[PDB]
RNA sequence: CAGGUCUCUC
RNA sequence: AGAGAGACC
């Protein structure tokens, strides 16, 4: 993605938006108790902490575009994975607006606990003023699609949340294009049934993790993903997408059947218009961040780039060979062979592609189960029944994550999560943990899951 | 002060 | 149906 232009918002008529300034994290009863170097972001100019300029380094991510057409490669890879959806029969009919707005069984509804973007957020209307979960009328809703339309411009905010000190300094925190109540309401009304089908299938046809639950998805994934492993990390992969990537997702669509209308929307996500603060600004290339289906066009779009990364870089690739899934940037993959994901990054640049090895050293060093990090969680094999695989998040990102908080209230559901989430390392650092949260005053005043319970909970999963 | 998934609590 | 937290693009 590139940045096409900037202008003030008196020459476009757009209405200023301005999200909040000041971090709503603060350090937890814990924070002394464990080490940790991550700190809130920085969302203001003139923090103290910067050591660049702000404003360059927020649209640093946008490194351009190269690629506009697809090439042969990309070609085959869109047409591969297409006909891989249709065993799926996804529904691309339209999906009624009250369903879009409201919900299904497989889809859930539009939050109403949350901004409505442009313009509502600078006229004061809230979605709760437009749809309603008892009534589940859209009259109000379709008056206002016609009174504003469609294509309406993202709004920027910086994300409050932690990062790492070095990504503090050099200004480098993460944006939110806040999408329009409008356009979320037309692309679920158009690729709602899509998401229904996604959602409920997580694994290795749709390509897709979304909806998947690490707890029990990650014992099936050495089984969906036999024979040698190869990952990669992304920089910015949201941000780096060219326009050819979203040129082979309209080839994915049109394939599996979709109108086209309904592919027509396509070129409205590659190229959008956004409001930060007192500026419009046009964007081509990028995926936008807050838009309805983000998650699952980014993995569909990466089902994309590896199927044709490996058949430009190597000779003789069978793709129907290959097994991956997808949780939008973050992919996992396996083939019958090993795959040199140094010439695979080589063949990404000239894609407008940023990859770097999935040991965050310098080298592509081998993945296998032992190393390989999927949703930041590693995988290791249950003592006992070594065919259930414990996801192993890093007992280093729980200690970041307890150290702070943005509402003290729920301390409790906090630890709690944290604790869901520790006790998959093993009962020495479970207890471990534990005993370092008992050892601060409000520590001895939380309901802490035993560790034995935590097992027997979860093996009972799988009965 | 966005779009989602997952899990938990009366 | 109401309330939270974890992880994600
Ligand atoms: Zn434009």
């Amino acid at each position: 993605g590139e940045i096409q232009w900037v202008k003030p918002n008196k020459e476009t008529g757009r209405l200023n938006i301005n999200g909040p300034t000041r971090t709503k994290l603060e350090p937890s009863v814990f924070h002394d108790v464990f080490e940790g170097n991550k700190e809130p972001a920085v969302l203001h100019s003139k923090d103290p902490r910067l050591e660049v300029d702000f404003e360059q380094a927020l649209f640093s991510k946008y490194v351009g575009n190269t690629l506009y057409e697809p090439d042969e490669y990309i070609k085959e890879a869109a047409l591969h994975y297409a006909n891989q959806l249709k065993q799926l029969d996804i529904d691309t009919s339209q999906m009624s607006m009250e369903e879009a707005c409201y919900g299904t069984e497989n889809l859930e509804a539009i939050d109403l606990h949350t901004s409505a973007g442009y313009p509502y957020s600078a006229l004061g209307i809230k979605k709760r003023d437009i749809l309603d979960s008892t009534t589940r009328d859209v009259s109000k809703m379709k008056f206002y699609m016609d009174k504003y339309g469609l294509d309406l411009p993202y709004s920027t905010y910086v994300k409050d949340e932690l990062r790492s000190i070095d990504k503090i300094k050099k200004g480098k925190s993460r944006l939110i294009e806040a999408s329009s109540l409008n356009d979320s309401v037309y692309l679920r009304m158009t690729f709602g049934h899509l998401y229904e089908t996604f959602h409920a299938n997580p694994g290795t046809v749709t390509g897709s993790a979304v909806g998947c639950n690490p707890d029990t998805f990650w014992s099936k994934l050495p089984i969906l993903l036999p024979g040698s492993l190869f990952a990669f990390d992304y920089s910015g992969y949201d941000a780096s997408l060219s326009p050819v990537w979203f040129r082979a997702l309209e080839l994915v669509l049109r394939e599996i059947g979709y109108s086209e209308e309904a592919v027509s929307l396509v070129e409205g996500i590659n190229h959008t218009h956004h409001v930060y603060r007192n500026k419009t600004y046009c964007v081509l290339g990028g995926m936008p961040s807050g838009m309805s289906g983000t998650s699952i066009f980014n993995s569909m779009i990466n089902n994309i780039i590896i199927r044709a990364l490996l058949i430009k870089t190597f000779k003789g690739i069978d793709l129907d060979e290959l097994n991956m899934v997808a949780y939008g940037d973050d992919v996992l993959a396996s083939y019958p062979f090993p795959i040199d994901c140094l010439e695979l990054a080589r063949t990404g640049k000239e894609y407008g592609l940023t990859m770097t090895p999935a040991d965050k050293s310098p080298c592509f060093n081998e993945v296998n189960w032992d190393n390989a990090t999927f949703l930041k969680r590693g995988f290791l094999p249950d003592e006992q029944f070594p065919f259930l695989i414990h996801p192993t998040m890093p007992m280093k990102e729980i200690h970041e994550s307890i150290r702070w908080t943005k509402d003290a209230r729920n301390t409790q559901d906090h630890v709690r999560s944290l604790c869901l989430l520790a006790w998959h390392n093993g009962k020495q650092e479970y207890e471990k943990f534990v005993s370092a949260i008992r050892s601060v005053p409000v520590g001895k005043a939380l309901a802490i899951p035993n560790y034995e319970n935590l097992r027997r909970n979860w093996l009972e999963l799988f009965h």
